[PDB]
């Protein structure tokens, strides 16, 4: 377990949200370009919630 997820490593369309119930940022990185961002650990980001459909 190593919560080193960050908004750069995020994927456009999915809301990077914290488990406390807060929207931090949506994935600013678009999947078109090969995104390999730094593994900067942003613990305030829990997981990405893409539309549940």
């Amino acid at each position: 377990d190593r919560i080193c997820t960050n908004c750069c490593a995020g994927t456009k369309g999915c809301k990077y949200f914290s488990d406390d119930g807060t929207f931090v940022c949506e994935g600013e990185s678009d999947p078109r370009n090969p995104k390999a961002c730094t593994l900067n650990c942003d613990p305030r980001i829990a997981y990405g919630v893409c539309p549940r459909s």
